[PDB]
């Protein structure tokens, strides 16, 4: 069978939070059978749990903030993403903070740190969510799919319109039958428009922002001396971001993503829109694990 599977070893890292230039520290540790992902605020007394599920999913206009009263864990979606991309079921993940840290602005610091701390496979079937009606959510131009797919697919478009982002592909589709999410996704760097980092400064936010952990673009070039990651690393990372919020789902996905200019915004709502609708999901196991159209071999 395809196994439920958790971290070997107790690992950490430290950096600053992306939104509040706070330095924070990170912690992972491994979990039980069926826990999930769980986000525990190892500063407060007492301390505070917040489970990764859509249903914890507060603000969502920059990051993917999980709250819970008025404790909130903050940019949630690299790490989660990093989670999803090496299939980890169960982990606890401490911070000493309210904001993940934002480390490169990729997934990759986080991909080195669950590598590194060793895959444990645990005694127990590892449950997939197979999308079997096509489900959307959409906000004027922008539009976030589920659609039924035998495997692993995320799509994306982008549409940027400013002299910088022409000619670029601004399109990706990704089977991940044969794409590797940690050689060419993870380590996608977030971006952002010189305007808007501007204007979140102006206003003493975004202050862990640096060309070290985001591509700054203004209206023509990149900013970033060394150029990209990848080819076509925008949509890249907008693929990572969809595959860590699809994560707060509690399980890996059966099917595939598709996102218009899509955000974290619609990324939640289509998880709640899906959830919502038993009719148009299922939850599966593998007995036998050469039977199944997606593999977290390692
Ligand atoms: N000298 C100097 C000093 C500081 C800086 C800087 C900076 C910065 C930044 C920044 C802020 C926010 C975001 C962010 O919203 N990115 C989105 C995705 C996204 C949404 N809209 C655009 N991108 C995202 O990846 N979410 O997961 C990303 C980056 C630069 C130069
Ligand atoms: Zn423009
Ligand atoms: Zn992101
Ligand atoms: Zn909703």
């Amino acid at each position: 069978m395809i196994k439920q599977r958790t971290l070997k070893n107790i690992i950490r890292a430290t950096g600053v939070g992306l939104h509040s230039g706070e330095k924070v520290y990170l912690t992972l540790k491994p979990a039980p059978v069926d826990t999930g992902i769980v986000f525990s605020r190892t500063d407060l007394d007492p301390v505070v749990e917040i489970p990764a599920r859509a249903e914890n999913v507060g603000e969502t206009t920059m990051s993917t903030t999980l709250v819970k009263g008025d404790v909130k864990v903050d940019t949630v979606e690299h790490l989660l993403s990093a989670m999803a991309g090496l299939g980890i079921d169960n982990a606890y993940v401490e911070l000493s903070a309210s904001e993940v840290p934002i480390m490169d602005g990729s997934a990759g610091p986080f991909v080195f740190l669950i590598q590194s701390a060793g895959l444990q496979e645990q005694e127990a079937a590892k449950k997939f969510i197979r999308i079997k009606r096509e489900v959307s959510v959409e906000e004027g131009d922008k539009r976030a799919v589920f659609v039924p797919f035998d495997g692993f697919k995320v799509s994306f478009e982008i549409d940027f319109d400013h002299p910088v982002f022409r000619g670029r592909t601004q399109q990706a589709s990704v089977d991940f039958s044969s794409t590797s999410f940690v050689k060419e996704v993870s380590r996608a760097r977030t971006f952002g428009f010189m305007r808007d980092i501007e204007y979140l400064r102006s206003q003493n936010l975004a202050l862990g922002g640096s060309v070290e952990n985001a591509i700054v673009v203004d209206e023509n070039r990149v900013l970033n001396e060394d150029g990209l990651r990848y080819e076509d690393e925008f949509v890249k990372h907008k693929i990572l971001d969809a595959i860590g919020d699809l994560y707060l789902l509690g399980n890996s996905l059966i099917g595939e993503f598709r996102g218009f200019k899509s955000g974290h915004a619609l990324n939640n709502q289509l998880l709640r829109t899906l959830i919502a609708d038993k009719d148009a999901w299922e939850v599966v196991t593998f007995e036998d694990a050469r039977t199944a159209p997606i593999s977290y071999m390692r």
